[PDB]
DNA sequence: CCGACGTCGCATCAGC
DNA sequence: GCTGATGCGAT
DNA sequence: GTCGG
């Protein structure tokens, strides 16, 4: 329908990010690529995309050029640009953002070789993301991730039965494949103020088991690493995983917002601010009489989140939006 | 016309 | 040495 | 870049 729209504005996108360094209009060409590419039509004029919202006048004219011409003469030269491309390839490894790119580009650092040549000038991230580049942009089809969350549940019951332990994502919402694995963990000694081992415990008896490889980072309550499932057939890619510890009584609002969508999570807390209540990752928290968020509210399931803003408990499956 | 546009854990830098 | 700022990756 | 107070 519109697929030449949308790549054009998301590779618009990547280089204000990356290059310009505007994250406010990354965030612009993002929300204008996503409304049209929900929308049932192929685009005629960029008039007719203006309609939608997040379209404004300077998108509209790019589209009408982009229908005209079938490209974009900004884009087509920034893509032959040496500096601005390096800049913004570079960015897609794993802990080099848009100034560490930058610095790299500046001083002729340029590809993943150059990379390759100068480690003493990257950091313990930016190795990792190197060394598994390719890794880290593929998929994990859900068989993978089922096997990867049988190790996952086995080994943290076994280091604490009364550890409670739930993959997230799109995942948990049945998604046929996903980028990374996010685990929310939490324990019946871990609320509010309140061992700064419990997160350690659990990534430690998982790489006692050669499940976990590397470490981006890790502190008392976020773990962020590298795991790969075991293997005479063909290694499985090395794959992103993250590990939360949340307190008792935040786990079902981490759990929701950790589940997605996106969308979702856009739409469900829209709807929570409308009936006088708003909800974050932690807490879910009703609107006083001015505007004053009050006390956060008990909770003890999803369902109960669900009810306080009288709407009907979703199934994860159901939830892209 | 002009400000908002998400927010935060962790690693590491800049400054004292 | 410590403190607060900055860069990064993110539902 | 778009929106909206
Ligand atoms: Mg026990
Ligand atoms: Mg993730
Ligand atoms: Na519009
Ligand atoms: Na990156």
């Amino acid at each position: 329908l519109n697929g030449g729209i949308t790549d054009m504005l998301t590779e618009l996108a990547n280089f204000e990010k990356n290059v310009s360094q505007a994250i406010h209009k990354y965030n612009a060409y993002r929300k204008a690529a996503s409304v049209i590419a929900k929308y049932p039509h192929k685009i005629k004029s960029g008039a007719e995309a203006k309609k939608l919202p997040g379209v404004g006048t300077k998108i509209a004219e790019k589209i009408d050029e982009f229908l005209a011409t079938g490209k974009l003469r900004k884009l087509e030269k920034i893509r032959q640009d040496d500096t601005s491309s390096s800049i913004n390839f570079l960015t897609r490894v794993s802990g080099i953002g848009p100034s560490a790119a930058r610095k790299f580009v500046d001083e002729g650092i340029k590809t993943l070789e150059d990379l390759r040549k100068n480690e003493d000038k990257l950091n313990h991230h930016q190795r990792i993301g190197l060394k598994y580049f390719g890794d880290f942009e593929k998929r994990i089809p859900r068989e993978e991730m089922l096997q990867m969350q049988d190790i996952v549940l086995n080994e943290v019951k076994k280091v604490d039965s009364e550890y409670i332990a739930t993959v997230c994502g799109s995942f948990r919402r049945g998604a046929e494949s996903s980028g990374d694995m996010d685990v929310l963990l939490t324990h019946p000694s871990f609320t509010s103020e309140s061992q700064p081992k419990l997160l350690h415990q659990v990534v430690e008896q998982l790489q006692k088991v050669h499940f976990i490889t590397d470490t981006l980072s890790k502190g008392e309550t976020k773990f962020m690493g590298v795991c790969q499932l075991p293997s005479d057939e063909k290694e499985y890619p090395h794959r992103r995983i993250d590990i939360r510890l949340i307190p008792k009584d935040q786990y079902y609002c981490g759990v929701l917002y950790f589940t997605g969508s996106d969308i979702f999570n856009k739409n469900m807390r829209a709807h929570a601010l409308e009936k006088g209540f708003t909800i974050n990752e932690y807490t879910i928290r009703p609107l006083g009489v001015t505007g004053v968020a009050g006390e956060p509210l008990p909770v003890d399931s999803e369902k109960d989140i669900f009810d306080y803003i009288q709407w009907k408990y979703r199934e994860p499956k159901d939830r892209s939006e």
